Order: structure tokens, then sequence, then C-alpha cells
């Protein structure tokens, strides 16, 4: 989905290497899926699975080592 209007930052990011956890400190989603980050910490970084229609769905929180971000 491109978007015409910039104002303001925050693609969607992707890499959960088919990783599916039940814990919440772990997203229960695999790769392929984008998701946006909630909270950015100096330790780790909050990730929020949402569906395909862009509605919440999954939340945890993982190191950017995992999941890589998807510039437009």
């Amino acid at each position: 989905m491109v978007s015409r209007d910039q104002a303001h930052l925050g693609p969607k990011y992707v890499g959960l290497w088919d990783f599916k956890s039940r814990t919440d400190e772990e997203l229960s989603f695999r790769a392929g899926d984008v998701f946006h980050v909630a909270r950015k910490e100096e330790q780790w970084w909050w990730a929020t699975l949402l569906d395909e229609a862009g509605g919440a769905v999954a939340q945890g929180y993982v190191p950017h080592n995992y999941l890589a971000e998807r510039e437009t």
C-alpha cells in the first residue's frame, strides 16, 4: 500500500523466522506478516501483530536482531 502523504513516519516490520510462541515475551506468528512498533525501549523493542485488515491481534516484544524493518 503506497502512501502519498508522509506526515507520520513508521513503516511496517517483518521478520519472525516462522517462530510461533505461546508466551507474551514472544510473538505467536510466522514471518511474512507485517507489524508496527508500539514502544521503543533501549533494551527490547515492542511489536504488535495485526491482521490483514490492520487490526491488532498478537502482542509481544523482541530484539531487532529477530525482526527487520521494511522501509517503503
